[PDB]
């Protein structure tokens, strides 16, 4: 996999972000994670976490996996990096997302996110408390 440049247009929620990619606006949905909706418990916390992370970053990068790059809703499907730190991983580490939507061909970072989930779980962080 390879990292590609992109620019923040707007935070949306815990697992969706609007980005300028190859000069086109696109909604990106984070691979391999599920944050609660804004209206659910830890929803505002998940949204705030992602918001801070992408807004404070100097450099946003997009990394597609080996399978589909767009979902049935026309959302980009990617790992998103903020100053080299993967947003998908950070949410799971913090207990602000569950590992989820793991489909074959788009699962390069599965083991890495499952490690993070195991540590959030042992620490009973947020969703695991
Ligand atoms: C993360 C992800 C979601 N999706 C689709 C499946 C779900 O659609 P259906 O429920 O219609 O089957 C939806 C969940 O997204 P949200 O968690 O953003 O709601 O997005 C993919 O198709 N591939 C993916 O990698
Ligand atoms: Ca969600």
């Amino acid at each position: 996999l390879h990292k590609e440049p992109a620019t923040l247009i707007k935070a949306i929620d815990g697992d969706t972000v609007k980005l300028m990619y190859k000069g086109q606006p696109m909604t990106f949905r984070l691979l391999l994670v599920d944050t609660p909706e804004f209206n659910e418990k830890y929803g505002p916390e998940a949204s705030a976490f992602t918001k801070k992370m992408v807004e404070n970053a100097k450099k946003i990068e997009v990394e597609f996996d080996k399978g589909q790059r767009t979902d049935k809703y026309g959302r980009g499907l990617a790992y998103i990096y903020a100053d080299g730190k993967m947003v998908n991983e950070a949410l799971v580490r913090q207990g602000l997302a569950k590992v989820a939507y793991v489909y074959k061909g788009n699962n390069t970072h599965e083991d890495l996110l499952r490690k993070a989930e195991a540590q959030a779980k042992k620490e009973k962080l947020n969703i695991w408390s």
